């Protein structure tokens, strides 16, 4: 459970 999105998907970064 550790959904960052912003590394697993690069929503911004």
């Amino acid at each position: 459970f550790l959904p960052i999105v912003g590394l697993l998907k690069s929503l911004l970064k």
